[PDB]
């Protein structure tokens, strides 16, 4: 059986995917997000949630629908031969547009982990008292990323670990750390110059960091990782824009619970006979925001993608991570309690926080055939089952059938269930993972020169569409 | 069928004696994939579908279903009375059924 | 059903002259003579019928007299006779024997000519298939036990039901066809129906202004505004007030016709069969 | 790999013209009518259940074709090819005369006759029960198929984890498919349901059907399975008409609504039952719209599988409601008296079946290439392991040490000789098993389906006297 | 609650008919036999021609 062998190395796409010249145009209306940028508000009595969290350092994990190009039906009739052949969708373009303006925005917590600012500190200050805790905010380090590929991102960030089953543990001790690696999913908080650790399991204090990140992972993208895999399915291209610099110096009250060894300094006396809490913490500052060096509202063309997948999008998905937070003004909005009111009141007016982002993206797909021999299937097999299998290729009808028994009113009463419960066919194991999920199956258009990154794509190639009037050009 | 204090449908109606009107709903053809789809140009030609051939197919046995009403307006039996019945008092409805 | 294609809620207040399965409800026979007469045959563009009926019972109606028997038919009588019997009769109806040789259903109809115009093209990627069917009627009566425990029969014992149960399973045969759209064919299709070509293209440029929508994420909580269905879209059926079977076969067709029953019984009609791979046989 | 879109069998099967035939004697079948009769404490059935309304579904056995021993086996290579058989005739022979009989329960659940009400019904008690008796709608069918047919009826649900059941809800339905077998009953005009769970009165419909389960043959799945196995033939003919319009007896389980009627005073005033139900009644039987005592040529099956006996098998499925006259037995107590009394004779019923079945089967070869071994192993593997080819063989040798004096003391226990057969996939139904294995014969000029098989196709026999 | 003589019924029949036609057109060259023929078969055909 077989006369080839398995081929024992990974090729790129560029050797079995035929590219046509069929290119289409894909884009979403325009997405809005409202909500508060430090948590979500949630009912006093239920939990559910009436204002989701909505912040500018969050990670934007859109999952991209397209459409079958298997049930598509172009300017052609039979140009692909179904029992040879599968045709799949090639991104060659991509633009992620912005829409508000740009701006910073801080944050911070009502009771923050500060003892003393020992920045340029005046004096040898009393040691801590009980809750030293005070009301401090910042403005985190700016950064924007645009990860494009055909699987979810992937994610890092320091954890907790199980130590070993030989140390003797009290409680208060340190908690081992555990580099874990985690898919980003949408609403995921992007590391803003405390570093990519989990801040509810390593800091049961609650109260070092500022309130959208108290208590939620930070997550940095795992590039080494996401580079570094066989196939490169997760990652196209990317790019990425990062900046801080810290603002000030700070403390932090509590036990010490590595003390300072008895080598590094000389004892003091007096009011230093006690040393001064060392657990020092900076306060992060992304800086200036500029306009020039914006990530977005340009196209983004893929010659060559980083690794051996070529920007050809497997099973008819796509994932474009997006962060930034340059844009990340939080709105200050108030009300009046009561208009009758003719002189200001503290009393009088209820404070409130919004923050609200605006997408849209845009696509240039390129139509591509598969003619899936018998090394390609083995090919296309071994690296990804479910491809092979959701388009049912090498496939007979089992001899029992597929004759459905629909009921036309499926929530009455007296008919045995819903009689869909259990999720057995074709049911992607992103079932776990929540994504902005963007669906593109309505959209796509091969009117090129009608859309925005249309004509810009005919122009990057040198193309216009054929006159529909005749002479009077220019 | 429906629980009196709501105003939910529980159990259907469901006769042999309604209209079954279907809405069939076909795939758009300028927007499928054929063996070869250039084969009419987008710009000055459009697709449709033609019924060729149908079939309805049909589960159940064969069979007579019967209705009525628990008080249904009959006087009296008319096809062949023996003398002249009393005179319509209050309420005289009766139960009856039959197959349509 | 035999008691009349009428409005038996507005035209019988007395809500006991008809079963309970059109006592509040409108009988409806198809308009024939309205459906053949339409210009284009969009309606209807093939149908088939069989109705039996005969008289079983004879009836009487109770109530007040509404019109009287003109004295002039009649030689008056005197005694019991002397007040007239009602003469509102009304027949009770009997659908006879069914048969499994006169049935219209499990065949297949290959629509060779219309009766319109109209031949057999699916406008608006739209369908209608109609059907009645009084000759699988059976309700099956069902019972259910309060007690479990009880060894003599006891009528308070058992909850009596009924029910019944349809089952269809249609199957077609479409054709795919191409219409070159010049200005005569473009004025007609105006003409016959504005929907056809508002549905596809060919006159759009298609606002002057953007028609991009933004659509907002978690859209049911409190912290937007007014985002629910408010404003409508090109969502406008004008069939939408009418309630029909819905059926979805946008992602059920298939070229392969030899793998369905009515696909092979197709073929063996055209002759057309498909050809074998399998080296000899 | 392989393929899709199953293809015919005329495609990969080579058809041969060599035919045979084969029949059964005869096959008949007496019992009572309603019910089983067994033993008061045991449960061994002394007289079984034959109904007219029972489905007869025969299994056929056929002759391995491979192992046939012919003169000259030069038209097939067994090295590369198979033999299999394809039926190509058939006949149901059917002995009784047409009649029509008659079931009924002694407590059946009616309360009135609704047809013609002469006044308002009176109280209703606790016991309305009579007894009501019924000839049933009528039926013919005959499926043919390699695989048992498939059947269909609505039977009881597990509701959802939403409503609270109270005791006496009405049981949600749910249409199940089974696999229709040897006395099961057909459905008589109260539809396709499982009587046991459905309807806890026990007394709502006669006695034959009470606690049966009563199925269509299911048409619909049939055809639309891929390769069109479980029937490549079939035909029917069922009628039926409303004989009389009855009522039900219980606590109303669903109430008219208070908007549908105009509430009464007086006699009126508690609604009557509004739970009806007819009496079925198949009219008169006749012999010119006789299914049965006819020839049938299978020339193209209605799907892929033309008529191929995959695995030497057959099923035929026969309902018959045209000749189910039970016959009235009495015996006498005491043969002395010289005067009626009702105590002196034991009425009994029986009900006797005759069928007669003959078929002319044509022998076929199949070339087992490559493409054409995955696709019948994809089909059906059962196929490919009945007939010596698949399945080489795996392992090697290996030492069992064999030690000499097994029932001793001094070793420990050699015991293992563990199996039973098990082969049989079919074993849990039931089916009236025909065995046609040493009834076949190349001589169809001696048999009555096999001279009307040649005198169809021409071929006249090859005379002998001059 | 119901009554006898809350209601009164009366009885109603509606006929609904469609008629349709295809006629052709014919000549007659009314020569003088042709003419006496047609006044003896019905001499108002003859009079409304006028």
């Amino acid at each position: 059986y077989l006369p080839p062998v398995p081929v024992s190395k990974v090729v790129s796409t560029d050797e079995y995917v035929a590219r046509t010249n069929i290119y289409y145009h894909a884009g979403t209306s325009r997405l809005l997000a409202v909500g508060h940028p430090y948590f979500p508000i949630k009912k006093p009595n239920n939990n559910k949630i009436l204002v989701p969290k909505v912040s500018g350092l969050q990670y934007r994990v859109f999952r991209i629908h397209l459409p079958d190009p298997n049930k598509f039906g172009f300017p052609d009739t039979s140009f692909y031969n179904p029992d040879t052949q599968r045709l799949v969708w090639a991104c060659v373009g991509v633009e992620v547009g912005r829409g508000q303006p740009l701006g910073v925005g801080i944050s911070g917590h009502p009771l923050l982990n500060k003892l003393d600012d020992t920045e340029n500190a005046s004096a040898y200050a009393a040691n801590a008292g009980v809750d030293n805790r005070e009301c401090i905010s910042m403005d985190y380090k700016q950064t924007q990323l645009c990860l494009i590929g055909c699987k979810p991102p992937i994610g890092e960030h320091w954890g907790k670990g199980s130590p070993c089953t030989n140390v003797a543990v009290n409680p208060g001790d340190c908690p081992p750390l555990e580099l874990i690696n985690t898919v980003i999913q949408d609403g995921d908080m992007v590391d803003t110059g405390f570093g990519a650790m989990d801040f509810t399991t390593l800091q049961a204090n609650k109260s070092e960091v500022p309130l959208d990140i108290c208590t939620s992972i930070c997550k940095y993208p795992d590039y080494i990782k996401m580079v570094s895999e066989p196939y490169g399915d997760s990652l196209f291209f990317y790019l990425r824009r990062e900046q801080m610099f810290v603002r000030h110096l700070f403390n932090r009250a509590g036990a010490v619970g590595e003390n300072v060894p008895d080598d590094l300094y000389i004892k003091g006396s007096g009011s230093t006979a006690n040393l001064a809490s060392s657990n020092y913490f900076p306060t992060p500052s992304g800086s200036m925001v500029t306009s020039d060096a914006q990530i977005f509202n340009k196209p983004y063309w893929l010659q060559r993608a980083q690794g051996h997948n070529n920007g050809i999008c497997w099973g008819n998905q796509l994932f474009v991570t997006v962060v930034d937070t340059t844009r990340s003004t939080n709105m200050s909005l108030c009300a009046a309690i009561s208009t009758s009111e003719t002189t200001y009141k503290n009393t009088n007016f209820k404070e409130y926080l919004r923050h609200g982002e605006e997408y849209d993206l845009q696509f240039i797909f390129q139509l591509c055939k598969i003619t899936l021999t018998a090394d390609v299937m083995t090919y296309i097999h071994s690296m990804n089952s479910t491809i092979l299998e959701d388009w049912n290729f090498g496939l007979q009808p089992p001899p029992g059938g597929t004759l459905e028994d629909t009921y036309r009113f499926v929530t009455s009463q007296a008919i045995a269930c819903q009689k869909h419960t259990p999720p057995a066919p074709k049911e992607d194991p992103l079932k776990k993972y929540t994504f902005w999920e963007v669906n593109l199956k309505e959209k796509f258009s091969a009117d090129l020169d009608q859309f925005p990154l249309g004509r810009k794509f005919l122009l990057q190639a040198g193309l216009k569409a054929k006159p529909k009037f005749t002479l009077g050009k220019r």
